[PDB]
């Protein structure tokens, strides 16, 4: 799996998880440190569904160029998993390239309030914790508030791949990240809903860092509870 060792700042690498399923990894520089951020790419026939930008116009343009070079299939739809700039930043680049950008109404409202880029299309049917909707080759799930009140997770049933965005932490992260917008009280319950819905998941992608198995869910609850206390 690519780490910041192999990815310069402003560059994007793809990692093929299964037939028609990739993660995208971008090296982000923020507040003195650098870390890798993950998103997802899922093939849907002869088109691609993108989950999350690469954080910013420049990185997301690099993401599209890397997809064009490595995969050569068009990104026709994108979903942002919550409203923060790292997940919607670059939506304008996607839109200018002809990608239909999507987010829940909650994510769109919060992005607007924050002054962030706003996906054009609305994902209906995700307003209540435990709501799930099918979206092409993935299921979108609103597990409840966690890293943010609007955070979605994404499951690829064909590959048993679960992408958690920033609701799921990598094992090397043993303290809470940015939780300014988090619901610490609900986060463990929201993780339980993820566990209850996708107990068959084989490949779990955290928002940042190395993928793992379903124990990343317990890891995240451990870290969240330790921060709560
Ligand atoms: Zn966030
Ligand atoms: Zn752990």
């Amino acid at each position: 799996y690519p780490t910041v060792s192999e990815i310069p700042v402003g560059e994007v690498r793809l990692y093929q998880i299964a037939d028609g399923v990739w993660s995208h990894i971008a090296t982000q520089s923020f507040d003195g440190a650098v870390y890798p951020s993950n998103g997802l790419i899922v093939r849907d026939g002869d088109e691609l569904l993108l989950i999350d930008t690469a954080w910013g116009a420049k990185n997301t343009a690099a993401l599209l160029a890397e997809i064009e070079k490595q995969i050569g299939l068009p990104v026709t739809r994108a979903v942002s998993t919550h409203f923060h700039d790292d997940r919607v930043g670059g939506v304008d680049v996607l839109r200018a390239a002809g990608v239909a950008t999507y987010a829940s109404p909650s994510t769109r409202r919060l992005a607007e309030v924050e002054g962030n880029e706003i996906p054009t299309h609305s994902l209906e049917g995700l307003s209540s914790s435990g709501d799930a909707v099918r979206f092409g080759p993935v299921e979108l799930f609103y597990p409840g508030a966690a890293h943010s009140t609007d955070n979605l997770v994404v499951y690829v049933p064909s590959a048993s791949v679960l992408y958690g965005g920033c609701a799921i932490y990598e094992l090397s992260r043993t303290s809470a990240g940015n939780v300014a917008d988090a619901d610490l009280a609900e986060w463990p319950t929201s993780i339980e809903r993820i566990q209850q819905r996708y107990p068959e998941a084989q490949f779990v992608i955290p928002g940042h860092g190395l993928p793992g198995g379903l124990d990343l869910l317990k890891h995240t609850t451990n870290v969240v509870k330790a921060h709560t206390n």
